[PDB]
């Protein structure tokens, strides 16, 4: 039983029509054929849950790396700090984003997301996709 275990990834997006959760204690695999649909321009924020079991955990860093059409087109890391181990999960959110705009963005977008520490320990590694449309339906 691991001492860190990641639970979940939300989209924290006040204008979207209903939640947009994935389940990280759940088949990651599945995760890389699904999507999640954000409209053009929007502000989100990524939230990820975690619990941290027996022992401190220092300088913990949640990466994300975004890719377009399989090719790399950003790497951006969050220091996200030191934790100790309660019964109580923990959450932290990254900083505002806007989704791109404009027929040249709109379509899908792989992340490949790790959580990690001083240890640089795998918490836990996991990829999951964006699809940027004019609409949240049409």
């Amino acid at each position: 039983v691991p001492n860190v275990v990641v639970t979940g990834l939300t989209l924290v997006c006040s204008s979207a029509p209903g939640p947009l959760e994935l389940d990280l204690t759940g088949d990651l695999e599945s995760f890389k054929k699904q999507s999640f649909v954000l409209k053009e321009g929007v502000e989100y924020r990524i939230k990820i849950s975690f619990r941290v079991n027996r022992e401190i955990v220092s300088g913990m860093k949640y990466i994300q790396h975004t890719y377009r059409k399989g090719v790399k087109i950003d790497k951006t890391d969050y220091m996200v700090g030191s934790y100790g181990p309660r019964a109580e999960e923990y959450e932290f959110l990254t900083p505002v984003e806007e989704a791109p705009k404009g027929m040249l963005a709109r379509g899908s977008y792989s992340i490949k997301s790790r959580f990690t520490d001083d240890d640089k320990t795998d918490h836990l590694s996991w990829e999951w996709n964006l699809t940027i449309r004019r609409d949240w339906k049409d």
